[PDB]
């Protein structure tokens, strides 16, 4: 079904790679960053939390947790963010909830059949201090998120809130240039799903930071 | 519910690390071993892995396709058969299932609510070349299996079937001797279950090949 | 149905070759190891109740009750212990349950009515101190148990237990040697099932201890 | 439950494993009259004498074309092993099968099944049944309480002449004159079975006459 | 339905050739041998009504009261009790039950439609001076009792309880002969069922001592 | 419930002294009187049977059938016809149908169970030649019926069939006259119900043809 | 439905000729012969009132009180006990039921549909001084009953319950002769149905005291 | 139920016993006019006096074509018996016929018993009955009351008058002038007849003009 | 559903062309004639009324209170009142009920559908000083009542009362002659049911004392 904007975000207890959280009643005075993605050990995936690891003092200033999700265990998580700092060099700075039986991610609205019957989409929610959902967006399986519209949002919603106005069009605080680079322009070879598929992967001539994350130019 | 012994195993289609399968539909004609774990990256399970990959040849000059299983997706599986072939040199050479819904958990009765309500516990299942289900096994999370019982078990049953007998009490084909040195009496440490815990977890000086598998002996 | 790992064994009273038994309230304070044979006066269970009682002190030292169970009276229990302790020289030193009605046995999912309808399958249970069943094997008429292997899932469940740890695959407390002889590898012949074929079992040659219990090489 | 069986129809029909393999009853013994009778519990003392005491009357019965088949909800495993161990302590092999009714289903069709006396074993149950597959006749005796083999012969006797005859038999009645001999021996009580293995060792140690653990006489002072 | 061993006699309130009874409440305190028998003016019948009173004191001495049954009237009870004081010198010297509507019949098992609708067959119950139910056979209309093997059965049961022991196949108290004389090997006549054949009963060659009971040898 | 004037009376198959009957299908071009009596070896009843018996060619020359009843078998219904010839010198004429099981008592509204709940009344039917039910008379256990009347009921329906009339109170179709001797001042003392008191009875000084037919005069 | 013997009489209330009445409240301590007849102003129905009425000491003496019914009115009732006055010379001495809605009449099995659906058989019931019925007879439209039969059956109600005994067949108190004379020949012609037989009727020369009672020989 | 017949539809039919016979009404009468009409007991002193008067103008209703036909729940036995008593005590043959209607059903369909007068007898209902068999019109008077025969004589022209000429006829209407007399012998009043037989014997004996032990007249 | 006779009449309120009414209640201790009539402005209608109030003082002097009724309204009634005194020189004296929804005419019967399923049938019924229906008459649409039968009924029921009598047919209190002249035989034209028709039916030749009413006589 469809989380509805504006009511008390669906409540959860669920483990993270940080602990067991009450959800969002942990995170009582803070706003809140929900996102899921459908699995660990696969490249969209990695870019985006690498994206938001990047970006979390720019969440922490916002007084943003930001906490992601998927139906992979919670030793999957770990394994993941150990490979992730092993061959990108940054750390996951935020929990990732393990939602191994969907009971979260059904609350959510975050399967999508016809995308997969076993993982999230990408899915993100902007909750507020209040536990309040404020924002939500729900991109598919091929397609990595703006990592800059989240902060813009939170910006948007905090000011709305703040300030009691409304936020036009392309809204920011201050003047700004969000740069996109030649290396935003790389897209991702869809990962193998068979260990002998993985391995040739490796030696089919893409730009590969490990077996599942392989990039190309169009 | 409890699969029946002597009825066809219960039948699925799912997908592994060696591609869909048909159960037992494609294994016509082969014994076959399946077995779950509850979880990629955790010790214990790690441990069995290799001790079934060791004994890969044992298996298929016996006609038996192992087939392991857990709920965990195959990017997980690859990176988990990755990590092993790094830490311990061994490729993992027979399928595991991605049972993301424990729909084939289920069908088994893999799951045990007071273990775990999201893995399997450590189920065996031996099933003969007709698809009938001939013994079964279910150890707890703690507890490693005995790699060389599953290998007597399925030779006292291809025996038994081969030669219309029973087997006895601790019956093998040939004399033998199963060793079981110093290195078999290190426990290992429950995994981390943090990732600040996973760091700290390989800095405390125990025998670490990675975060979630670390081993020391009793004192 | 499935007996739950993790969760109390299930409970019932019976009556035994010891006299009646309330479980697992009697057993409080000590493991148990309760396993089921198809039929009194049967051969690869003449065997295993043979290696259990020679056993029977690594069993008690490691605080575990065995206890055994069949479909049969506890007079035809008491005539099979009288026969093995006359043809083999042993005392079965453990109970056996008289499970007449297959009320503990449907309990605890011995009945695979495609092995038969009528006796129990050769199901084993370990069960700690508090009653909780640890561990279970389900194996078929066919094929004798291996009671080493017994022995040790009690120790990696007790050293579970005790140490706060895992055990791994192929665990043992300390360095041994399972011998298996020359005697471990004879097969059994399906015992007769008519009078006069007993009577003509014991003069087709092969090593009978008595007229259900034949022992031969492949 | 626990219904009686209804005299002039039908024996109630099963299949059943016997220690002389298969049976279909009574299907199986058209042509013959049958005594199917039941016992509590292989390996137990009453039981032991009433077979030996058949057994030793086989001819009378097959003289007659009455097939003998026991039945008691113990398996046929045991039942072979009893009939091994009376062979061994009273040099008297069993000669008519013994049906293995292990789960008390065909206890059930025969009303054989008294919950007060017991809930796992058959009562002492017997049953009359023509060579037509007909119920004659049938008695219930507890499990104190040893069967009369004469008089199960006699009422053979008796249903077979009425039968023959068109006609019907009065009290006591026999075919022709005869005399029903019980000798000291037969004046024997019996001590109720030991039923834990201890009890069984220690019941060897009481100075009875055994010819097993658990089939011990003594006479009544 | 069937009787239980070893449960309370089926209880029931009735007339008698000797008064109402409350079943088995009046003989509390005394074994009781209750029987059946299919009618009145019945040859077997008269023949086991006469084998009890001959033993009467043998039940007695083994504080045992008889009591018959039948669903025949009480007025037809006493008139068959005087005809077999007249025809064979015996006083019945025990109750006979009037059960005229086979509500007693049924509680005990006793009608067996195809032996009759409307008779009983020959069932007999021992009863200890509990009141238990203990032992019980049912024999049908062409066949006569074994009185001797009743007395037996009394005597078996009161040794088990006296006792506390089994008592073997066949056995007896004390050293004893039950002799079968020629007397006993008489067969008898299926009684007439209309008055014409009554009559004609009388002239047929028989031993007759009354039109519904004769007899003859067979070979 | 109470058989009904005018229509056919209820049909039944029955046992009787005479063998089979089958109502009305044998009877059909005959009258039927048909008429119970609560039990055999009963001293009313017996007076009955003899005045019935005595009348019978009354009966037979207008083409009456008699046919009695009770709840007894045939075998207590051929000893007290053999008793009755005995002691009075007439043998029953007509069949008595034994109805065990009270079925036709039942249908015939026999049964009232204030008078007995197991044998039944006084009842008599007079049934015409087509197996019309025609009149009805329930006399209590206490009390014989009067044969004359009956007859005198039998004379009034035919002559009423026959000539197209209705009859007068008190109608006969010739003038006569219904003579009562001392004989029939005579009393009946109530049937002994035990063994011991019908040998009694026979000791008190009644006239007594047999132990359940003892008279007196008031 | 049968009216039960030895219950109580169904109770009842109801307009007579003399009044109102509460059965049997009204007669209690009184023995009561209550009949009914089909119609008023039919010749049978009028035999039988006048031999009631001429035998009504015989009744008074035995404490018996009669009374009659008919779905008739009231006003009929009068009507017709004026006409009997008038033609036999007789007053009928007992009340007479209007049991216009036959509700009494239902109670006591009176309508039998073949006879009639509107009238009342020939039915009589001999009820004692507790209120209990003893005794009935149902006879047909054609026949009229026997009165001396209805006294003979009350002397033996009567006597068996002051003696204590049954009374056998054919039983009377004292010897006695029971004359029928010529008069008791002759039978009744049916009543005429219509207005116009009726005037016929009493033209066609039978002996008639009225245009509903013609009575002539037989043959 | 009880029921109002309804005006304009056809009478509701029956079958019964009558002292000329039996009927299948209003069928047997087709093509006649019909007046039903129901008294509650035979030889009682009010339904007497009617159906003399009814007799008395049996002619009237025969020439306009009118089959006159009583009812009551008594019997056709004690209906003949009443016709004889008339004819002996008033010297007047009833010359139309009375249904037996013993059971009630003509009077339940017709309305005619209202428990209040009498759970047993029915009222004085009157129903006029066109030869089509159609109910026309009615009246219901109580026990006390004896009808107007005249008034049912106009209430016959009226209607036949209307069918024949497509007509109303007002309040008081007549075919023709005409006077109706009542005289001094229609001013006696009835006295409630006996209902027992010893009060029956009684009242011929108190002074009454009576025929009869149930009809007796006095003035007022 | 027919109204019950010696019943309390049913009750009603209703407005009326006096005010409104409680019946029976505002008659207590005066006897009632209320009566329906189909429609006003129609011309039998118009006679019984004139009728009824030239007879209004001999209802007085019997303590009767007159009611008319019909499915009209009040102000067509008042309007129809105010036509008869113009045409007729006669006041109405008595109230008109306005029963608009049939509720009063449905309680007393009053809608017969095959006459009218909306107007009223000539229903006429006396009720007496205590509310109880005590007779009633029911005319179809042609035919008018009879206004001295009313009265005599009225009469009839009062002496009964007053005096513990029955009136016999025809009865009166006195000798009279109710005299029927020639003006008495004219028949009523059926009115108009058209305003066209109602034009042309007043230039047709008759006697109109309104376009609604016109007489004629008949062969």
């Amino acid at each position: 079904s469809l989380p509805r904007l504006g009511e008390p975000a669906p409540a959860f207890e669920a483990q993270t790679t940080f602990g067991p959280v009450k959800f969002p009643d942990d995170f009582k005075g803070q706003w809140v960053v929900l996102f899921s993605h459908p699995a660990d050990f696969t490249p969209v995936c990695t870019t985006e939390f690498v994206a938001f690891a990047k970006n979390y003092e720019e969440f922490k200033k916002r007084n943003v947790q930001l906490i992601g999700l998927s139906v992979d265990s919670n030793f999957s998580h770990i394994a993941w963010v150990m490979n992730i700092k092993e061959k990108f060099g940054i750390e996951i700075p935020f929990p990732i909830i393990a939602d191994h039986n969907m009971e979260v991610a059904k609350k959510y609205g975050m399967i999508h059949p016809a995308q997969s019957t076993t993982f999230t989409v990408r899915a993100l929610f902007v909750i507020d201090d209040k536990g309040i959902l404020r924002a939500m967006i729900y991109y598919p399986l091929t397609t990595g998120r703006n990592i800059r519209e989240v902060i813009r949002l939170v910006d948007a919603l905090q000011t709305a809130d703040r300030e009691g106005v409304a936020t036009p069009a392309d809204w920011v605080p201050e003047p700004q240039t969000w740069e996109f680079t030649e290396e935003n322009t790389k897209v991702i070879v869809p990962p193998p799903t068979t260990y002998e598929d993985a391995v040739k992967r490796l030696q089919e001539g893409y730009e590969c930071a490990d077996w599942y994350i392989c990039k190309k130019k169009v």
